[PDB]
């Protein structure tokens, strides 16, 4: 439970340009495996992320520090690269909005503060 | 060149800890297809990525920016999940490595 200056980053930088992202859509709310036809999703994917989830965190000061934001970004990405086939639209949607993620923390502010 | 204080700890804090890993051995050259009996893999795999070719990049000052080196290392990842089953070992060392990666990135410097 913290605030600092990369987390007000990440909140108000990174995820806010991911959130409005054509390609976002699929990721704002948790997978929901019974709406889209999914019943092996919890199976393969024991992790469950979404831009929602991160989200909520970010305003309730779940974080301690950045690192622990990245990886549920990161978390997010994997599953859908490991539950999706290559082939599947969703995972190039994943890898463009990654790409943006990766781009936004090499400009991160780097006094890790508050 | 001169080396950007970004590829510097890229070089020096993040492929130092990658390259040395315990589960870094499949990663460090590029796939073998032929030797691992893996015919479709460049059906799928249509970006190969590895660590001694990243190494290679970071030591003869191929990139111009950070963000160049991270892509790099994030394709190597992403070709893991995609192409390898859920349930292969080799997607649980990538994921290792990749926290790692991260981790190391959050504190990297400022660039500029």
């Amino acid at each position: 439970g913290r605030v600092t200056n990369q987390l007000q980053y990440l909140h108000k930088v990174v995820m806010k340009a991911l959130w409005k992202h054509q390609f976002a859509w699929p990721f704002r709310q948790p997978v929901d495996a019974v709406k889209l036809g999914l019943p092996d999703y919890h199976k393969i994917i024991k992790q469950p992320m979404d831009m929602g989830t991160i989200k909520r965190r970010l305003e309730n000061n779940y974080y301690w520090a950045a690192s622990e934001c990245m990886q549920d970004f990161n978390t997010m990405f994997t599953n859908c690269y490991i539950y999706n086939k290559p082939t599947d639209d969703i995972v190039l949607m994943a890898q463009t909005l990654e790409k943006i993620f990766l781009q936004k923390v090499a400009s991160m502010p780097q006094e890790e503060q508050e």
